[PDB]
């Protein structure tokens, strides 16, 4: 429809990255914007097909490459070589506004799948604060479904379409580089990972009601999609998460199948030089870490998944679109 303009709450003293190219490229947040309910009105969203997940992985793209600068970066046959510094990263939220003459709808069925008529419907300046997280496999720091879990895809029975889970409760994630450089691992309270699992499975098994439903570790592929990848403070993290979608739920029951330990699941990490560019298709080529404890103190908040009498469910990732869609999904742009 239009060109959107984002709002976030930066500020120009800080050297972190997100807030340099936010103090530049966008404007400061309303401090009390106003919303507009219109609870009978019924508008019809697809967020499988919104250019405001266009718009943002522009504005993303644009992001990286001024604050995450590769020392090379190989793409065709080309090779760009430019300086590397480390640099401070931890993103901050972006809002997305409509500029004068256009609105925001915003559907608030918190139950909306993300396509189809949505009943109650509300209009406004700007989308929530939006981190955009680049990671695989796991979502992380999104803002939960606030019912129940959500299943999203274009088309369920297509199982070439990524499935978005929305979980509507946190599981931590702990990722750490201590005090081997390149060597990390994550940790997650097995428990609550066992009942997200279970949920899960439930909501699953309503779209695919013969069937038991296997999570199991992601088949083939670049390392930047079979394990959960994603950048902490810089630095690219590769996660290993065969001990982590391993499971059966079978009889409204779930059993987790991968191997746990002292109530923990541990996800084995390599810190990676060599990155495989969500951007477009290309290689990315960094500096080794930096030094002293890296960590992420994160909230898995969805899963990307894909799907192969039983289904099966590995983890998926890969384009970063399906990111930002996991949080536009209930915004459209009109008029
Ligand atoms: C233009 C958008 O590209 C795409 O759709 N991709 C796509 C699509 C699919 C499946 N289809 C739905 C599978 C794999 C990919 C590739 N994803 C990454 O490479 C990718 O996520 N790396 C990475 C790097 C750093 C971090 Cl922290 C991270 F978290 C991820 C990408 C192509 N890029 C390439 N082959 N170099
Ligand atoms: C979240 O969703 C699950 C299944 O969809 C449901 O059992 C649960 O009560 C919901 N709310 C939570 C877990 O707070
Ligand atoms: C989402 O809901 C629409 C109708 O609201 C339905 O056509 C579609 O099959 C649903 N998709 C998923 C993935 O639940
Ligand atoms: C989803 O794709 C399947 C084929 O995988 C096909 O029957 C149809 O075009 C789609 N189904 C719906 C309900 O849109
Ligand atoms: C993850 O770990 C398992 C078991 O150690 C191994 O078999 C598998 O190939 C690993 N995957 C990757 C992508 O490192
Ligand atoms: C589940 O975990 C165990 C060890 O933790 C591993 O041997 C097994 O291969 C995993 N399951 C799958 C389907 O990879
Ligand atoms: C998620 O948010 C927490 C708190 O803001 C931050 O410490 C963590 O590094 C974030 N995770 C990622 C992957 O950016």
């Amino acid at each position: 429809k239009t060109t959107l303009f984002c709002a976030s709450d930066a500020k120009a003293y800080e050297k972190e990255v997100h807030n340099v190219w936010a103090t530049h490229a966008c404007v400061p947040t309303d401090p009390n914007p106003q919303e507009m309910v219109l609870a009978n009105v019924t508008e019809n969203f697809n967020m499988w097909k919104n250019d405001m997940v266009e718009q943002m992985h522009e504005d993303i793209i644009s992001l990286w490459d001024e604050s995450l600068k590769p020392c090379v970066k190989l793409t065709g046959g080309s090779a760009i070589t430019q300086a590397c510094p480390k640099v401070s990263f931890d993103p901050i939220p972006l809002h997305y506004c409509a500029p004068a003459g256009f609105a925001i709808l915003k559907c608030n069925n918190k139950t909306f799948n993300g396509t189809g008529p949505c009943r109650n419907v509300s209009t406004v300046q700007c989308t929530h604060g939006i981190k955009p997280v680049v990671s695989t496999q796991l979502l992380l720091n999104g803002s939960l479904a606030e019912e129940e879990i959500i299943i999203r895809s274009e088309n369920l029975t297509n199982n070439a379409k990524t499935i978005i889970v929305h979980l509507n409760e946190s599981v931590n994630i702990v990722c750490t580089r201590p005090n081997n450089i390149r060597q990390a691992h994550c940790n997650i309270n097995e428990s609550k990972w066992n009942n997200t699992l279970q949920k899960v499975g439930e909501e699953l098994a309503k779209h695919f009601p013969s069937k038991t439903i296997k999570f199991e570790p992601s088949s083939g592929g670049d390392l930047e999609i079979t394990t959960h990848s994603f950048n902490c403070r810089g630095e690219f993290f590769y996660c290993n998460t065969s001990d982590l979608f391993n499971g059966t739920y079978r009889n409204g029951t779930y059993n987790h199948t991968g191997r746990s330990s002292n109530g923990t699941i541990t996800l084995q990490c390599k810190i990676k030089q060599i990155i495989n560019m969500w951007q477009e298709v290309g290689r990315a080529i960094y500096a080794p870490p930096i030094e002293g404890e890296i960590t992420c103190n994160s909230n898995i908040t969805g899963l990307l998944l894909l799907r192969d009498d039983t289904e099966t469910f590995r983890p998926g990732g890969g384009d970063m679109r399906d990111n930002w869609r996991s949080e536009l999904y209930k915004y459209k742009v009109v008029e």
